[PDB]
């Protein structure tokens, strides 16, 4: 039933929350992170880490603050590797351990065309070219920008890079698969080279989850 469970393995927890129960709080050390943030953010942002922090628990990782990094990157507990997301309707989070995966970015959206201009500006000629043949009844426009940003968020932990719109091509299967290739230097932090990336993706409940797990090496 849940979104993300159905797109990654069994071995990486998840949770998610589509409405914001009431009654949530930060944690001390996260309250700065919103003090001046308006009501929308503060609950995206609070869900979002009750819904990591119980996916940390099935690791027996206990309650711990998830602050956010220089590029506004989740910064997890050694050892841990994960990846949160939140949109209207949805707020949801997967960890996993670095001794059983490398890497995990997930995205949702709603399963909406996307506004007027935005596939214009992150899309390849090539990829609008591929979004016309597929069949009709998905909003392929918006499968292909929740992909991108799935795809920057598993590529950021290994890189610590900037990964534009541009940057990667993108492949939508419709059996529920994609495939990016990385156009620009792969070069990871442990002097790896990342050329391409797996992902799953679903469509229920009016939004879209797109998973990549950069697996086990
Ligand atoms: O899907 P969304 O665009 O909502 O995800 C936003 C999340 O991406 C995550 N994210 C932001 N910058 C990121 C980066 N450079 N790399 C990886 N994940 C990142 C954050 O956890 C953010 O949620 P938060 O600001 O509440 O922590
Ligand atoms: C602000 N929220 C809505 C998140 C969206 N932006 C994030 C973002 N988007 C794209 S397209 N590519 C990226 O690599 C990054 C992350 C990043 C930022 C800056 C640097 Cl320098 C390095 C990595
Ligand atoms: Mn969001
Ligand atoms: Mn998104």
């Amino acid at each position: 039933d849940q979104l993300i469970a159905s797109v990654v393995p069994e071995l990486l927890p998840s949770a998610e929350l589509y409405e914001d129960p009431p009654g949530l709080e930060p944690l001390p050390e996260e309250e700065p992170l919103i003090a001046k943030s308006v009501a929308k953010r503060r609950n995206e942002f609070i869900t979002v880490r009750y819904c990591a922090r119980q996916a940390l628990s099935v690791l027996g990782i206990p309650e711990v603050p998830i602050l956010k990094g220089d590029k506004g990157q989740p910064l997890w507990p050694d050892g841990i590797v994960g990846s949160m997301t939140h949109t209207e309707g949805f707020r949801g989070a997967v960890v996993g351990r670095t001794g059983e995966v490398r890497s995990v970015g997930i995205d949702a959206e709603p399963h909406d065309v996307l506004p007027n201009g935005v596939l214009k500006s992150i899309a390849l000629p090539v990829e609008r070219d591929e979004l016309d043949a597929l069949p009709a009844g998905t909003h392929w426009d918006r499968l292909l920008f929740c992909a991108k940003e799935t795809t920057y968020k598993a590529w950021f932990p290994l890189t610590a890079r900037w990964l534009g719109f541009e940057d990667a091509h993108i492949t939508i299967d419709p059996d529920g698969t994609f495939t990016s290739r990385i156009l620009v230097d792969g070069r990871a932090n442990d002097g790896t080279v990342l050329s391409a990336f797996d992902g799953r993706w679903i469509i229920d409940k009016g939004l879209i989850l797109t998973a990549i797990v950069v697996p086990k090496l």
